[PDB]
């Protein structure tokens, strides 16, 4: 994996954003790991989070004109990613976000939009933000999230896979389940988690 | 004024956030200038904005435990100010903001970020009325937290419906200090620096005479 991906995992771990154990997801699924970006709640967390998102964004090579952050979770993320791009990548990009109720804040919603969010659970918000992006004649360049759980949804494919299908766009993620596994495989003391995770992947993966 | 203040003024000018002319204010008055932080709509604008806010905050020397940004305007400002403090001042501070309604699917309520506790530094763009901070205050008080101060971009330093300015009501009503990066006084001092701004200096000085303080 890329250094920034490894750093993200270790940073998420230190902040208890990523926890290895046994947790019950809101789907009855017993997962051996939990991710909650909502725990990145201080200035330094935000600063670094913004750096990681910016890294994944620029590394993807996807062309976009503005960053859109869905209310409410997407707002601080879009904000920090925007400042990170400006300060560490010399890219001054327009940002925008909506009011849940004009219901828009920031620059004019125009061009190729890069939607920024934490995670795609059911795709609901994505589908909602999309009605807005389309309503303004803007197009979806891609979606940028923290972690791609790479696990089946209610059907055959995963939520990320549904979003990409329905919108002919790419979903970029800082890390995926494969990255977590690769990381665990290096930590001997994590053997139990590695077994649990790999087991979980076999049952609900891709 | 300090260098960071003059810099903010020029920053605002270049981004058309601060405009000198003749505008019919929301209150009905005809003002010689116009300020609209909403025009800080790009990544770099945000980056610099956060850095000016952080500067004024640290320079104030006021003690606070967390930054609170009111939905919706306060959210990006609180966010960038928080990152600016971390990145440029080595201060890792908890931030928090509200949702204008409770989250149906959950137990989080109407708060996002760290637990709303301690001395809160409310961050916003401008205070155009004493009634503006009420929503935030109810939330701060409902959580057993206290208001350390309010941080805004510009203090228009002009009367409202009464004899005092909106900022003066907030400080009085909540017994707190409102910090601003710049005030009307700073704009005037700046206009005196630029010989081309002579007509603007004239219009502004007169406006302050009729509505100032």
């Amino acid at each position: 994996m890329k250094p920034y991906q490894r750093q993200f995992i270790e940073f998420a771990l230190s902040k208890q954003v990523l926890k290895f154990g046994e947790f019950t997801l809101k789907s009855g699924r017993k997962s051996p790991y939990f991710f909650n970006a909502g725990l990145f709640n201080t200035g330094r967390d935000l600063a670094l989070l913004g750096r990681f998102y910016a890294e994944a964004l620029v590394d993807s090579g996807i062309e976009f004109d503005l960053l859109f952050g869905p209310a409410y979770k997407g707002i601080p993320i879009a904000t920090t990613t925007a400042v990170a791009l400006a300060e560490h990548h010399d890219l001054d990009l327009p940002y925008c976000f909506n009011r849940k109720e004009g219901n828009l804040v920031g620059s004019a919603l125009q061009g190729r939009v890069m939607l920024v969010d934490d995670v795609i659970t059911a795709g609901t918000a994505i589908r909602e933000s999309m009605e807005i992006i389309q309503a303004n004649g803007a197009t979806l360049a891609g979606v940028l999230i923290s972690l791609d759980r790479q696990e089946r949804g209610r059907g055959e494919i995963s939520a990320i896979q549904e979003v990409e299908r329905d919108y002919n766009c790419k979903v970029i993620s800082i890390i995926t389940l494969k990255d977590l596994i690769a990381y665990l495989e290096e930590k001997p003391e994590m053997a139990e988690h590695l077994a649990a995770v790999k087991a979980y992947r076999e049952e609900f993966g891709v």
